[PDB]
């Protein structure tokens, strides 16, 4: 019964408005829906005749300027501050570059039009024309960041926050007045988060929980492209500014250097996959290649939580689309990605007869790879155990699943939550488990049925 008109939305950003769901996105791709499923596309590019940012390069001159480009804007974020107007977070910049501004442009109304409100964060400052850096030394890109990609959140106090960056220095959070949207005087380029010296990470974005009282940091590692391995990790910290833990409980401001080292860090929630046996590129199959920069909602009204990002396809190069799932958490506070989009499913309690049974296993990793990772077959059996392609013991409690799984030499616990959802590509409703150990992998079930 559910369907589906997804939109052509990169970076996706959420704000719900009224009852009306919308993402901005890099080059002002702009969508809307009312339930999460069917996508209006109302802008698809940042041209001269756009109606979200009119005439952009005349009215964003300063950032553009700053970045030397024109008829683009990247991974723009729109909020509602106090006053009740559209504050629109964004930044300008070239591919591979540095050279990048943060800017706030402003509008009465969602869908605009919007108007230059403020530069507030540069990069790329060639010091014997700019002068310095934001923290008054010449700008370093591997200790400053890239000024891109901001994250911007009220804490639970009601303070202002803008989290940002892309490889280069890292990912920094500078404290916002809430009554201007502009960065308090004095924290140059504010506290270092995760990262530095030409980490792989970028598009952070900070989500606070009601149901745990944890912020949960969510990054994206690796390329965007096709072969980047792009995928998607979570830490958490009590306080919006850190420090942030995974579940292994190492410190992100450790996270920095190679692919290799970084890919140690956070809970890794997606990386590409695709659930079939057959091949890796199968245009019937449901999979994903680089899911990534991501926000995300919690709905007061349902207490349902959403993951936003954009993805790649096994077998189609760089065509990209907005995807939305369902988070959940798990038993310890984790955050667990629902296998398939949302088509308005709830979690509850399912009886033993709709968990027993043969299920397509994905095991995620922890690795930046762009192999597309297909499904193993294992069984969940009435007496606990867990047969097929691995050993090992499955309990429940309500919603919550524990899987301990034999994987060499060890033991690896799972948790997370079953529920039934949509069958993106049978078109079925169908049971599905997705956990997450304590070294940050994840697992996905999906019943045969
Ligand atoms: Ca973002």
């Amino acid at each position: 019964q559910p369907t589906f008109r997804w939109a052509v939305v990169h970076d996706p950003s959420i704000i719900k408005v009224g009852n009306m769901y919308y993402v901005f996105g890099t080059h002002l791709q702009v969508a809307k829906s009312k339930d999460l499923m069917h996508w209006e596309q109302i802008n698809t590019s940042a041209h001269d005749k756009n109606p979200i940012i009119p005439n952009i390069n005349e009215e964003l001159k300063e950032t553009l300027s700053w970045a030397r480009t024109r008829n683009d804007i990247w991974a723009p974020q729109v909020i509602q501050l106090s006053d009740g107007r559209y504050y629109m977070y964004y930044c300008a910049s070239t591919f591979g570059s540095p050279r990048s501004a943060i800017g706030i442009a402003v509008s009465d109304d969602i869908e605009g039009p919007y108007k230059h409100y403020a530069v507030i964060v540069k990069s790329g400052q060639v010091y014997s024309v700019d002068g310095p850096s934001e923290d008054g030394t010449p700008y370093d890109s591997r200790k400053h960041p890239n000024a891109l990609d901001p994250g911007v959140f009220y804490d639970k106090e009601g303070n202002l926050w803008m989290v940002y960056g892309s490889w280069f220095g890292g990912i920094y959070i500078l404290k916002l007045d809430p009554n201007t949207g502009l960065p308090l005087p004095g924290q140059g380029y504010g506290k270092r988060l995760v990262g530095g010296n030409h980490s792989s990470m970028e598009g952070p974005y900070i989500l606070y929980s009601p149901d745990t009282d944890y912020y949960y940091l969510f990054l994206s590692f690796g390329g965007l492209d096709y072969r980047g391995g792009y995928n998607i990790r979570v830490a958490r910290s009590k306080n919006p500014n850190g420090p942030y833990y995974d579940p292994e409980g190492k410190s992100m401001e450790n996270c920095m250097g190679s692919k290799t080292v970084i890919s140690n860090y956070g809970a890794k929630l997606v990386g590409n996959f695709i659930l079939s046996e057959s091949n890796t590129i199968d245009f019937k199959a449901f999979g994903y290649v680089s899911p990534g920069h991501n926000s995300a909602y919690y709905d007061p009204e349902t207490g349902k939580y959403f993951i936003f990002f954009h993805t790649r396809f096994p077998g189609r190069g760089e065509t990209y689309q907005l995807r939305v799932h369902q988070l959940f958490l798990n038993e310890d506070g984790w955050f667990v990605m629902a296998p398939f989009p949302y088509g308005g499913e709830t979690v509850s309690k399912l009886p033993n007869e709709e968990i027993v049974g043969e299920y397509q296993f994905i095991n995620h990793g922890k690795e930046i790879t762009d192999k597309i990772k297909q499904p193993v077959r294992i069984k969940l059996n009435s007496d606990g155990s867990i047969t097929g392609a691995v050993e090992g013991r499955w309990e429940r409690k309500e919603h919550y699943i524990t899987l301990k799984i034999i994987e060499g030499n060890t033991t690896v616990i799972y948790k997370g939550v079953l529920l039934k959802q949509w069958h993106y590509s049978e078109k079925k409703w169908v049971t599905v488990f997705t956990a997450l150990s304590n070294q940050g992998v994840s697992v996905w079930g999906i019943r045969v049925e």
